[PDB]
């Protein structure tokens, strides 16, 4: 059946009770503007925020490696609003003064393909999309992962 790329498990301690009560039907794409961050600190300023931890679902470093952040069924802290509908993935730099490296980008499109066909997804979105905000960055490749991932 459909292929999962590697996608590395990360020891959590989560502040505050997830909910489960996600639903997902939409993916939500951001970047993470400060370069050089484990999943760990992001989980830090998250909690710091008052999130239970890490808010994205899946975080994918400039070396292509893909981070679970919030369990897969649980509603994470990325986009209020659409958080209890949407997977939220984060892209390590800050796409206003950088581009997505090839390795980022080979892991933007498995993971994308993954989760769109695990839980029939079709609605691809920027966090600009569902909120004020230029995250993910001017030059996020996002029309370019629309076309590999076959979406109009
Ligand atoms: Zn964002």
């Amino acid at each position: 059946g459909s292929h999962m790329p590697k996608i590395v498990e990360v020891n959590y301690t989560w502040a505050t009770p997830l909910s489960y009560n996600f639903n997902p039907n939409m993916i939500v794409y951001h970047h993470t503007v400060d370069n050089n961050m484990t999943p760990q600190k992001i989980d830090e300023i998250h909690k710091q925020r008052g999130w239970s931890g890490i808010g994205y679902h899946f975080y994918i470093r400039k070396d292509g490696t893909i981070y679970r952040g919030r369990p897969e069924n649980a509603v994470g802290s990325h986009a209020p609003g659409v958080n209890a509908r949407a997977f939220g993935i984060a892209s390590e730099g800050n796409f206003n003064e950088e581009y997505v490296t090839p390795q980022q980008m080979t892991s933007l499109i498995a993971l994308s393909r993954y989760l769109m066909n695990k839980y029939n997804i079709t609605d691809l979105k920027r966090h600009k999309d569902v909120r004020q905000t230029e995250c993910p960055g001017n030059n996020f490749p996002f029309e370019e992962i629309k076309a590999k991932l076959n979406v109009k």
